[PDB]
């Protein structure tokens, strides 16, 4: 069973924005994604310290960079705190609602698309770059999810039943035709090493093959 949610009117506005803005530095939607990934690990991390036991699902605190020029995707993966169903649908929502306001005012002020992170928006920098993003997570005491869209103004919910995670979340960026860039090995590296250096957490850079 799918569900179909439409999104809130500010962040359906900020996506527009987002897909139809000409700004070339596209780039930077890795580092917002990987920081994503940084304060989902934080947290789990965080809350071990009172339950160790939120670790039963893994242990191990990281990020993978899996790019697959056959699928066209680059995957974000990470062992973070992952997300509930209320997570996916309501709460980063309603969060991501005010910090779309203040981006959107700071835009009109003059700041550029690449300043989205100071506004905790920067996951839907990923449209710089993908035509769709589909987004599997598992939080503990919570099934595995697989939230997608293509914008448009709607997105979808499904309990997945792909390969189990153990706990954390993956964001399946679908690349646009002219942004395949993002899938080679040097390209990866280089934005990384610029906008990443100091992530508190393995970055492991999968190699194609
Ligand atoms: C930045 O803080 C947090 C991030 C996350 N996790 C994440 C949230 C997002 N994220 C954020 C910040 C806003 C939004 C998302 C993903 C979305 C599909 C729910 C859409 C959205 O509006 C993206 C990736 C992760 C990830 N890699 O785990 C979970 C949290 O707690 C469950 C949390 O603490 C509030």
């Amino acid at each position: 069973e799918v569900e179909t949610f439409a999104f809130q009117a500010e962040i359906a506005q900020l996506m527009s924005l987002i897909i139809n803005t000409f700004y070339s530095n596209k780039e930077i939607f890795l580092r917002e994604l990987i920081s994503n990934s940084s304060d989902a690990l934080d947290k789990i991390r965080y809350e071990s310290l009172t339950d160790p036991s939120k670790l039963d699902s893994g242990k191990e605190l990281h990020i993978n960079l899996i790019p697959n020029k056959q699928d066209r995707t680059l995957t974000i993966v990470d062992t973070g705190i992952g997300m509930t169903k209320a997570d996916l649908i309501n709460n980063l929502g309603t969060i991501a609602k005010s910090g779309t306001k203040a981006f959107m005012e700071a835009l009109q002020a003059g700041a550029d698309i690449s300043m989205i992170g100071q506004f905790g928006v920067g996951f839907y920098s990923a449209y710089l770059v993908a035509e769709k993003v589909t987004v599997i997570t598992k939080h503990n005491d919570d099934e595995q999810y697989a939230w997608e869209s293509s914008a448009g103004g709607s997105f979808t919910v499904r309990t997945d039943t792909g390969e189990p995670m153990g706990r954390g979340t993956k964001v399946i960026l679908h690349l646009k035709e002219d942004q395949t860039e993002y899938l080679e090995e040097r390209r990866i590296k280089e934005i990384v090493k610029k906008h990443s250096q100091f992530i508190g957490y393995p970055i492991t850079l999968f190699v194609e093959k």
